[PDB]
């Protein structure tokens, strides 16, 4: 996603900690001035510009580009040196429990896993290699020229012309997602990285024209809203497992 989709993530998620993985997060974010969940969501896409080392070896950590095996995931395929979002979302969910390691490095952690949330929802983050997943698709939109994966990750989001505070509530107000039944850390972002492979791949999400406009937006930016208002609900879930689960009986 783009900035907006991931704060909106960050966003819906932060209302739904248990309060135990409220004072953790509030505890790691309170270390950096002015740090909420939404506000440090796009970080990882700022890198270049922040943390430039950091930048180069995390650029991978973004995708995972899964389509032509029909969506069925294979980590030495794929993943060759743990360098895709499944592997990078699994490490850094580890990372973020470890209560062992500083501050510093927990909080880095969290940066990651709620940005690779929101990346692992966007269908094109999980879709053709050969196309740069949907980049290299160039189109009309309206009257503007961009292309497809921009299409997903903002100028759909971008109609709405709606701010986050306008548009968390129109997420929050959708039909709840079926979740799985308790977060798996290790093993659920393959599942999530399947699904968004799947939508890449559904019928029209890639157009049968390259001139698309309000039936496209009409048709696909529901599925989009959809899939930023899963995320948020799937990031709940994962930081309640890693920062909400620890049994504790003092008063
Ligand atoms: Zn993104
Ligand atoms: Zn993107
Ligand atoms: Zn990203």
């Amino acid at each position: 996603w783009g900035a907006q989709g991931h704060r909106l993530v960050a966003e819906v998620a932060d209302a739904r900690l248990n309060p135990t993985a409220r004072a953790e997060v509030d505890r790691l974010l309170a270390t950096e001035p002015d740090a909420t969940l939404a506000s440090i969501a796009p970080w990882a896409d700022q890198l270049r510009a922040k943390d430039p080392g950091l930048g180069r070896r995390s650029a991978g950590w973004h995708y995972v580009n899964i389509a032509e095996d029909n969506c069925h995931y294979e980590a030495p395929k794929h993943c060759r040196n743990g360098n895709c979002i499944v592997e990078a979302l699994k490490a850094q969910s580890t990372i973020l429990g470890d209560r062992s390691l500083t501050d510093g490095e927990r909080l880095q952690a969290l940066k990651f896993v709620v940005h690779l949330v929101g990346d692992i929802h966007q269908p094109m983050h999980a879709g053709y290699a050969h196309d740069k997943g949907g980049n290299d698709f160039q189109l009309q939109f309206g009257n503007r020229g961009t292309n497809l994966h921009s299409l997903w990750d903002s100028g759909m989001l971008n109609t709405r012309k709606l701010d986050d505070a306008g548009y968390l509530p129109l997420l929050q107000s959708q039909r709840a997602p079926k979740l799985a039944r308790q977060s798996n850390p290790q093993r659920d972002p393959q599942t999530w990285a399947e699904a968004s492979c799947r939508i890449s791949m559904q019928a029209g999400v890639y157009p049968a024209t390259r001139k698309i406009g309000d039936e496209y937006t009409e048709r696909y930016r529901p599925l989009a809203e959809a899939q930023l208002r899963l995320a948020g609900e799937n990031l709940a879930q994962l930081l309640n497992r890693v920062l909400g689960a620890r049994l504790e009986h003092h008063h």
